[PDB]
């Protein structure tokens, strides 16, 4: 049941992990829990949301705890900042290392603990 958008297929799971138990679902099928690039691309997947959560491909990396994609797409601070809920990250707890997509808005992202468990979106590139 993958989607296509874009040149990518993405897989909205229908059980729940944790961030890494997700992520190593992705990676057992050539993928990875997904990047957001792009506006569309955001508005595609809290559409197909449609108001549950998912686990995303964000994470925390190096000593800043500065925000990183585990499929290795440079996290570009910048224009990322539209898609965050207001106040977030806000990392509760100082426990909030990993994000998923919460609100079905542009603005949809929360940082949550990563141990919790979500539904989940892998993303896997077409190669023609
Ligand atoms: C009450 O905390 C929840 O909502 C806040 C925002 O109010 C979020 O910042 C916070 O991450 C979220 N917690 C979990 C476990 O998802
Ligand atoms: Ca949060």
């Amino acid at each position: 049941g993958w989607k296509y958008f874009k040149g990518n297929f993405y897989y909205f799971s229908l059980i729940p992990k944790t961030w890494y138990s997700a992520e190593q679902f992705c990676v057992s099928r050539n993928s990875h829990l997904t990047s957001v690039t792009s506006e569309s691309e955001q508005e595609f997947l809290y559409k197909t949301a449609g108001g549950l959560i998912y686990w995303i491909g964000l994470t925390k990396a190096g000593m800043e705890g500065d925000w990183s994609w585990v499929d290795d797409t440079p996290f570009n601070k910048v224009q990322s900042a539209r898609f965050w809920i207001p106040g977030e990250p806000n990392d509760a707890g100082n426990n909030e290392h990993c994000g998923n997509i919460k609100a079905p808005s542009l603005q949809a992202w929360n940082d949550a603990p990563c141990d919790i468990t979500f539904l989940f979106i892998c993303k896997r590139p077409y190669v023609p």
